[PDB]
């Protein structure tokens, strides 16, 4: 019922309490120096809105940002989740292949979290509209196999960075990958700003809405989340990419049988656009034994090599 932050930092499994993380007032930014535009994504209690920031950063830039905020329908545990998210992003630091923190507004009003604007939006929709744009002439530059490999390595690169900081995403999916200028992939998370209550990709499992089709077995059955369980989810993401945005396990209802099959080593078939090389990587990510899955660094070095 109560919303909890998605990413987790391990210290020992012992997770650190994000509410205990410091908030540097250096990230502080005047809310008046923001001019909001259209909403980029909205959930039940939160949303992400595009905006122009004036004098943001060291070079006093005037650029377009994405700003995350809560609605009025938010309780004390959304308010805390947003603050924990902010503290986590600060702690992690910056990387080219994640959605970076640009600033925050914590004084004189609701908490606003300012992040990078990614002009092409989420990866899943990009791939879907892209496939449609290519089938068009039969019925923007088209995609090539190299683009898929680049997207994949870029996300794995961002996930490699997170793991190096002992950070666990817990919702790795194409819907949570953003595409910025030059079509560079960045791993983020809409979280509060996603309509999970009406998203068919999120299944009711007891008292939660979970992205079951992206989840490792140990997460589904034991509620265990590791870097390795993210790797499983990455394998599903890899399948999303090389199928140009198909739903995982197409047509299959999530039920007792589905959980049974997953547990018993059932794996999706090779996607239409995946080289044998890449399907093997998927299969490795779907090892039932977590410590037998590849590390994000192994995946990154392999995919970078594949992108030539
Ligand atoms: F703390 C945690 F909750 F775990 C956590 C840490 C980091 C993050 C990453 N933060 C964010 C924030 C907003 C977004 C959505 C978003 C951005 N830039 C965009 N540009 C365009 C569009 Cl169309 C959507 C976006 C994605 N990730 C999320 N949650």
């Amino acid at each position: 019922p109560k919303y909890q932050v998605r990413w987790k930092i391990i210290e020992s499994y012992t997770f650190i309490d994000p509410t205990q993380l410091p908030y540097n007032e250096k990230w502080e930014f005047p809310r008046n120096n923001l001019q909001f535009g259209k909403t980029l994504g909205a959930g039940a209690f939160g949303k992400v809105v595009e905006a122009t920031a004036f004098g943001l950063g060291k070079e006093d830039a005037v650029l377009k940002v994405a700003v995350k905020m809560l609605k009025s329908t938010a309780h004390a545990d959304e308010k805390e989740a947003l603050m924990s998210e902010l503290k986590i992003m600060s702690h992690l630091g910056q990387h080219e292949n994640i959605v970076n923190l640009l600033g925050a507004c914590t004084h004189g009003g609701p908490v606003l979290v300012i992040t990078e604007y990614c002009t092409y939006g989420d990866l899943l929709n990009f791939l879907r509209r892209k496939a449609e744009a290519m089938l068009g002439p039969s019925l923007g530059r088209p995609l090539e196999l190299r683009d898929l490999l680049h997207f994949s390595s870029q996300v794995a690169q961002g996930m490699a960075f997170l793991a190096s900081k002992n950070c666990i995403h817990r919702d790795v999916a194409a819907r949570n990958v953003l595409l910025t200028n030059g079509h560079v992939a960045k791993i983020g998370d809409f979280g509060l700003a996603r309509d999970i209550m009406n998203d068919s990709n999120y299944i009711v499992k007891g008292n939660a809405r979970l992205p079951v089709k992206w989840m490792a077995p140990e997460s589904i059955f034991d509620s265990v989340y590791t870097v390795q369980s993210d790797v499983w989810s990455y394998g599903i993401l890899l399948w999303e990419i090389f199928s140009l945005g198909l739903n995982p396990y197409p047509g299959i209802l999530v039920n007792s049988k589905f959980y049974k099959l997953v547990k018993d080593g059932y794996q999706m078939a090779q996607p239409a656009f995946a080289p044998k090389n890449i399907y093997s990587i998927m299969q490795a990510c779907w090892a039932l034994e977590p410590t037998h899955r590849p590390t994000f660094q192994q995946i990154t070095s392999f995919l970078q090599e594949q992108a030539q």
